[PDB]
Formats: structure tokens, C-alpha cells, sequence
DNA sequence: AATAACCGGAAGTGGG
DNA sequence: TCCCACTTCCGGTTA
């Protein structure tokens, strides 16, 4: 099953949910969620995963924070903004 | 207060 | 057995 960071990177590449997520500076790997439309993207993540409960942005971001230590995704000090690692961007 | 973004410990679920 | 990669729940902080 796909990993959350890859789900997000794939969305950014495909542009299929452009109103929910977008690059801030794609060269740096920085991206930002929509305040008003992030839940639709979270819902899609849960359905793609086959999870028992409805996925929420709160729970999705709880998972995102766990990447801080290993480094795949880090929180940026900007509203709803995160950053992929160079390794994630390359791989 | 109402709303929103952000936080993480702890325990549960999946598939190795 | 016991870690993976989250998920779910809860209580919380800051603006
Ligand atoms: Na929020
Ligand atoms: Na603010």
C-alpha cells in the first residue's frame, strides 16, 4: 500500500486536486494545503487506504508529523505548509 | 466564546 | 515475536 508522502507527491504531480493542495516552491519541495478544501483530500487518502473510519485532515497531519524525525516530510513555519526531503523528491 | 492550526502520548490495526 | 506505517483517540496549546 502507498505511503502517505507518496500519495501527496503523486497528487502534486498529477494536479488532480489542485484546489486542495499545491506547490509553494516545487524546487524546494514546499507545498501547502487549502484551508477550505483540505478535508476532501484527507477523505480521499482514507478511502485509498481502505481505513475503517473516515479520514480527517487532523488525523492525516498527525501521520505527517511522524515523518519529522525520519525526514521525508517536515513542517514549515507557514500556514498549512510542509516540505518534502530531497531524497523523497528524487526517488 | 468560536474557529482554526498545530501538537504528541498512548493504544489499536495492518501486513509483514 | 515484534516492527511497519500509520490510525484512532484524547487532552491539549497558540493565535
Ligand atoms: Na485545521
Ligand atoms: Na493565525
Amino acid at each position: 500500500k502507498i505511503r502517505l508522502y507518496q500519495f501527496l507527491l503523486d497528487l502534486l504531480r498529477s494536479g488532480d486536486m489542485k484546489d486542495s493542495i499545491w506547490w509553494v516552491d516545487k524546487d524546494k519541495g514546499t507545498f501547502q494545503f487549502s484551508s477550505k478544501h483540505k478535508e476532501a483530500l484527507a477523505h480521499r487518502w482514507g478511502i485509498q487506504k481502505g481505513n475503517r473510519k473516515k479520514m480527517t485532515y487532523e488525523k492525516m497531519a498527525r501521520a505527517l508529523r511522524n515523518y519529522g524525525k525520519t525526514g521525508e516530510v517536515k513542517k514549515v513555519k507557514k500556514k498549512l505548509t510542509y516540505q518534502f526531503s530531497g531524497e523523497v523528491l528524487g526517488r
